[PDB]
């Protein structure tokens, strides 16, 4: 057993090894690609209304294993159990939502060509290779798999190596739903196996949810293979609070946005940018509220935070904290690794964070808030856009006109005005800059992996 | 002067050197990137109706230099002068079309979120680097530049090195129209210069129209730099004729589709796939019609074909003809380089072309038709899909239902039934497989380089 030969699951609350799974071999890869190719060949011929009904079947099979799934999520990566349950319910509802609204988004599109000669058809592309992360082991898979399969594609999952118990359980749910094994499939492939599949003609495109470094490594290969990719990568979302904000609501949303899933959220509020007049009141309220978050065993529902998922990533997070403190930030809360067998890092708040500091320029993928003072709203917008990332953003202010104007100038894919940032089937998700490109959910996730095909009759 | 240090224009009809231009230097690249960034910063703030009026100004300035532009196209790459005039007219009309229909396509999109709390906004992305080919030196630039700039982006053109006279004239047209500095720009960059620009933060995304080899080279770099790209690459379009086809119309469309622009068309009919019962009658009519095409001085309007654009590519095309004849195909017309100072290659027809031959597997980017016999309609579909390419396709048959079913199974981005394949502002354009990914024209070309942004108010 070694990370060079096996995927390994470890409980981050206890440090105990849970399972191992060897990398797929040459024959496993070939068999997966044959099954995927055969599955897509038949699935692409099915009726759209039949596929919608199969989505409802997926939702039912998932709910039927909802607690088994939630406990597996919590066990493998440390998520508080009620958050894992909420992840299951949101994933199941996504099946029903696309079942109801998806088919109409795939209807032929008329054009302005005379005599109704030309229409746009949304054709399936093929089998989509999907590379997914551990922070939402179910939702991240379902977010793409549901629309991708509804559009008549196949989906081939390469999951993160620390949640292969989750991966096998998801496959069992799709099996329970009667989804053919070619249509939803999966492989415990190492990175070289991923490389081989991208080069294989039976993979039509790639979708990646992960870090910036993974997106660049995989995106380069997809381009070299002339395969389209969607990259949903890291974020360092700004959370702007102006002097006229609803301060109580802003702090509630600020705390929820930073510390949900023990801070391990792509679109988490990570860089708090507070106008000078309200900064002292915001900072004091935010520290007190963050300090009231209980942390411990994620099977105990009194805990708002669990351990972080990966011991090496807690080390990396603490290193970023220490560098930021050494650069001149002030420690207001937390900021030390909990001793013991568990991978615990307490709610942490860093103040006097300047744009030159590590916690302002890197993704802080854990329960570490950075607080930066803005001279005014113009400064707050400049601070917000001064980032390699560009996934999402929040603005708190009672001047809705100003909020709308700032939203137009924020370099990110989502802007929440006076509310709680989240993903939702009804709206687009995805960012700009090093957060990547392409859009998921709504009709965007349905169309990203369609062959958009012009059919033009009698052009004479 | 050597192609190692300079871009060189040579008149293919005469062989005379027209112009030379050294590659852009480090200062030139930096200057262009600075002005692109500043131009985009101000351009993104303008009102959509102002930008629509500026598109009309581009169309006016282009029509004012229409004969000068047409003659420059013909002089640098050999296109018959009336096709160059048509290219200018189509490009000017594209400006007016997007001016009229573009703004509504950029309006905010309602969502299913209750109480109208969330909309989808189509924001500008930044400066788009555009890598373009010589076969339509004006239209390829305008096809993307017009919607890209209408959406509030900037456009930085890296044109093919044999048409830098066209590139400079295009820039003069944008100057005549009053397009602000850095909103439209261009550089005579060598391949390393392109690599540098892709890695530069002031390039937001890349669009490529060119060969499969260029798309793989550039696409890999875009992915590694986390830049979205659109790849519009080569084609080897099938042209299927079944026994019940309107034979006279099929032959007319077959000759027009193969030999327009002296065959140098991405979506040209390149692989003719004819059902056995009608193959002899098709082949004899096609040879006779192809033989009736006049070739010569492209400034003379009686000539349907000019010389090929590049002397090295004629050598390459003839090598493809020789290899295919060596593999067992039959030469029915043409098939030898014309003697003299001009780069002329006659209309050529190769028959008994089987799937294993060079003319069936590679893009024949010149006036060479390949004819393959299909046993039946299912064999024809299989033959059509047995290709690395997948740009467009044509089916001729009076059985509309069968044509619609084949269209759904053709692995390509466009299918023309009983008609002449062409690009048009009102429909999507783009392919699958090694022909690339992404879509141009209609609302697709407008949205490819937008930041699709959710704006959600009061999500509490
Ligand atoms: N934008 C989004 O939608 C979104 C959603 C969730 C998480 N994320 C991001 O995910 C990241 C954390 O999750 P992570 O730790 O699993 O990131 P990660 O990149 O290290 O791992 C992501 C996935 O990519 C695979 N992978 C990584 N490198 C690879 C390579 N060279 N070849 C093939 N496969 C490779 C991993 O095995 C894993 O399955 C954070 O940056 C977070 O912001 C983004
Ligand atoms: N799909 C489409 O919309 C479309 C339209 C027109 C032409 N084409 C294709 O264009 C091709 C012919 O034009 P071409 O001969 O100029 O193709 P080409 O690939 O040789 O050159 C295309 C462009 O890419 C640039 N380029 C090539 N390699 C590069 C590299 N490594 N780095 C940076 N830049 C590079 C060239 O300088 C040129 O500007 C044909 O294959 C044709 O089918 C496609």
């Amino acid at each position: 057993i070694t990370p060079a030969t096996h995927a390994i699951s470890i409980n981050p609350a206890t440090g105990e090894q849970l399972s191992v799974l060897p990398w797929a071999g040459a024959d496993d890869i070939e068999n997966a690609l044959q099954l995927a190719a055969a599955g897509f060949r038949d699935w692409r011929e099915t009726n759209i209304d039949y596929r919608a009904e199969k989505l409802r079947d997926i939702g039912k099979a998932l709910r039927a294993r909802s607690e088994e799934m939630a406990q597996m999520i919590t066990r493998e990566m440390g998520k508080p159990i009620n958050q894992a349950r909420a992840e299951v319910a949101k994933s199941a509802n996504l099946c029903d939502w696309y079942a109801e609204h998806g088919p109409a988004m795939l209807k032929a599109e008329p054009t302005l060509v005379e005599n109704q000669q030309a229409v746009i058809e949304y054709r399936p592309l093929g089998t989509i290779l999907a590379i997914m992360p551990w922070n939402f082991p179910l939702w991240q898979v379902m977010r793409g798999a549901v629309p991708i399969i509804l559009a008549g594609n196949g989906y081939l999952l390469k999951h993160a190596p620390n949640v292969m118990g989750c991966a096998q359980l998801i496959a069992q749910v799709f099996k329970d739903a009667g989804i053919p094994q070619g249509v939803y499939g999966w492989l415990n492939a190492d990175n070289d196996g991923v490389s081989q599949m991208i080069k294989d003609s039976r993979i039509a495109a790639v979708t990646v949810t992960g870090s910036v470094r993974a997106g660049a490594a995989i995106g380069a290969q997809a381009g070299a293979a002339l395969k389209k990719c969607v990259l949903e990568l890291g974020g360092s979302d700004p959370f702007i609070v102006l002097n006229d904000a609803d301060l109580e609501l802003a702090v509630k949303a600020a705390v929820a946005g930073r510390y949900r899933n023990t801070g391990q959220v792509c679109a988490a509020a990570k860089r708090f940018i507070i106008e000078e007049g309200i900064a002292s009141a915001f900072t004091e309220r935010f520290v007190a509220a963050a300090a009231a978050l209980k942390m411990g065993d994620p099977r105990d529902e009194e805990n708002a935070l669990g351990p972080m998922a990966r011991f090496d990533l807690r080390d990396e997070l603490h290193h970023q904290v220490e560098k930021t403190l050494a650069q001149g930030a002030r420690l207001l809360l937390g900021g030390e690794k909990m001793a013991g067998a568990g991978n615990y890092y307490p709610p942490t708040v860093l103040a006097n964070v300047t744009p030159e500091m590590t916690a302002f320029r890197e993704e802080m993928f854990g329960p570490v808030a950075a607080i930066t003072i803005a001279k005014d709203a113009e400064h707050a917008l400049e601070l917000a856009n001064d980032s390699e990332f560009g996934l999402s953003a929040t603005i708190f202010t009672t001047d809705e006109t100003q909020a709308r104007q700032m939203a137009a100038r924020l370099e990110c894919g989502g802007v929440f005005i006076n509310g709680y940032c989240a993903s939702d089937a009804r709206v687009a998700f995805g960012g700009v800059k090093k957060s990547g490109f392409g859009r998921e959910l709504s009709h965007f996730g349905l169309h990203e992996f369609c062959n958009i095909q012009t059919v033009w009759k009698d052009r004479i």
